[PDB]
């Protein structure tokens, strides 16, 4: 299923293409909708870039304190934190938090560059057992979200399983995992997306993403009250290049799958 029917109805009403994967770690059950189709990740890919740097820091413990220059030449389209630090330096920790909590695109590019570019972030995904994730481009072009274009895409199923590994599993060391979760719980951009469809008492760590074709995404680890955690990925994209974001569709998808 009945949840399936309701998601299909939501997708039809929304006019777009909706991809949902819920992992309920209470019973290892899944709710899936278009969960093997590819969707442009847009800013949700920043979680994988931050995780790759965190993984590197397991071998180089001072890595996160390493300072990175921010130059005018680094600015791109959306740099709310980086623009405050032009001609100075930010640590890799600060850049990670900036990418995850403000969706700063300079921060993302600096994370990508540090680990060796999009192919290296992808190789990190492969090391985790995620053969679906692909990061092809840097910011800002990885957000074009052209229909049929596989660049910078993943599936809901793969992203949900990978997010589970990163936040609830053992992909990262305890310190690094805790840091990732702390950052995602501190996200400032998600209140209108998955969170808006959940009870106020639940704790969410999430990363939103938006891009071309009205692509509106959110990936979340959810701690319900007195329940085992959930992983929820909601990806949404629309047929018109200039379509507006529909965060309400993700909130509605979240409400449907957690009732
Ligand atoms: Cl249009
Ligand atoms: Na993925």
């Amino acid at each position: 299923a009945d949840v399936q029917q309701k998601l299909a109805e939501l997708e039809r009403q929304s006019g777009g293409r909706l991809g949902v994967a819920l992992i309920n770690t209470a019973d290892n059950s899944q709710i899936l909708y278009r969960a093997d189709e590819r969707f442009a990740m847009c800013s949700t890919s920043k979680v994988m870039a931050a995780a790759a740097v965190l993984k590197k820091s397991e071998s180089e413990p001072n890595l996160l304190n390493q300072r990175v220059e921010i130059k005018k030449s680094d600015l791109v389209n959306y740099n709310p934190i980086a623009e405050k630090h032009v001609n100075g330096t930010m640590s890799l920790a600060e850049l990670s938090a900036a990418a995850l909590q403000y969706s700063d695109n300079v921060a993302m590019n600096k994370l990508i560059a540090h680990v060796g570019g999009p192919a290296s972030v992808t190789a990190f995904a492969r090391q985790l057992g995620d053969e679906t994730f692909r990061l092809d481009r840097t910011e800002p072009t990885l957000n074009t979200a052209i229909p049929g274009d596989p660049r910078d895409t993943t599936s809901p199923r793969a992203m949900a399983q990978t997010l589970r590994n990163l936040t609830l599993g053992k992909a990262l060391g305890d310190s690094q995992r805790a840091q990732l979760v702390t950052w995602m719980k501190g996200n400032t951009t998600g209140a209108a997306s998955i969170q808006a469809g959940l009870p106020a008492s639940w704790v969410v760590g999430d990363k939103t993403g938006s891009g071309g074709y009205g692509t509106t995404n959110d990936i979340a680890v959810i701690w319900p009250k007195d329940r085992a955690p959930l992983i929820l990925v909601t990806y949404f994209t629309q047929p018109q290049p200039k379509a507006e974001s529909r965060r309400d569709v993700l909130a509605s998808a979240a409400k449907i799958v957690t009732d």
